[PDB]
């Protein structure tokens, strides 16, 4: 993650306008849909928090976990550090950034700080559902100026996106004035 | 460097009992020591600053400036980037400066958490030689003991001075004014 840390600008866009800042979540719900669109009836949920996080949720089979038996951590975490421009970048480029998986009747749980796994992915709980989640809190020492979270700027953009991803529930959250839009195209 | 970033305790030492504090001061001395014992008649000056940082300072050859032709950036770069090292020390450390007087001119960079914040780069004319690396800890990485105790660094140095009997080997303490100067 080095060459991204060294020049952000150069993965991630404008650091400065909030075209960069918005990228990030563009990033993570690229990879949500992805996996969302794979499955049957999926459902995407993006929650702008109070605390100007982001979390993209989708109900779909979750990141995989076990070791990589060449990096010898888990997928998750090959997945989160190593270099669409990838999630790794929006990990490196977060100051916290929250990772749950669900999978195989389990909760896996990590924290990164600065694309710096705190611990390694550690089986928590049980479940029954499916699914990733993925909150992060974008590094203010990388983005400056514009460091806030516009909901039309994402809302516009998931409702272009549903019209391409048929059959994927788009849910979009604003937890500050508690806006909320869902968008859901079933054509073809 | 997020091997070192990952698991901090294993490359510098316990980072919770002050133990890896100082040990971040060690690695510098070493390279620093490193450097002055392939010459005569060298000084190393080791100093605690108000602001809990702590700077080491040789008069030697200067670390090498020019372009790796494999890695594609300053060689000084490469050996505070690359893997115990400076790296390491870099790598825990929320800020490094970096000063190399070689070859008449004077070379500065800046490193955060052990990313650069721009190439090495020329800032002016000197006479003298050397190298001068000045860090803060990251606080983030060491925690309750966080603030430089003299005697553990005075009493290592003093060890040091013995071993590398050419060397002379000067600490200085900004906070309250104590020095000392071991030259076997
Ligand atoms: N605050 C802060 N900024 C960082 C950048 C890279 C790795 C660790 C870091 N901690
Ligand atoms: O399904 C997910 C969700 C977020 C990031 C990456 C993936 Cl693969
Ligand atoms: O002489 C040197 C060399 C490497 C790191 C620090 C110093 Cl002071």
């Amino acid at each position: 993650l080095d060459a991204v840390r060294k020049r952000p600008g150069m993965y991630i866009g404008d650091t400065d306008d909030g075209t960069g800042l918005h990228h990030m979540v563009f990033e993570v719900v690229d990879n949500a849909i992805d996996e969302a669109l794979a499955g049957h009836c999926k459902e995407i949920i993006v929650t702008i928090h109070a605390d100007n996080s982001v979390s993209v949720q989708d109900d779909g089979r979750g990141i995989p976990t076990g070791i990589h038996p060449e990096e010898g951590v888990s997928a998750a975490e090959v997945i989160m550090t190593v270099l669409g421009v990838g999630v790794s970048v929006v990990n490196a480029l977060s100051q916290k950034l929250e990772l749950v998986i669900q999978r195989e009747g389990k909760i896996h749980r990590q924290i990164y700080e600065h694309g710096v796994p705190q611990a390694p992915l550690a089986v928590t709980g049980e479940t029954e559902k499916t699914g990733t989640m993925v909150r992060f809190w974008p590094s203010l020492e990388t983005f400056t100026n514009v460091t806030e979270f516009e909901y039309e700027i994402l809302a516009k953009r998931l409702r272009e996106l549903s019209f391409l991803n048929s059959g994927v529930s788009i849910r979009l959250r604003d937890k500050r004035d508690g806006k909320e839009d869902h968008f859901h195209y079933e054509g073809g």
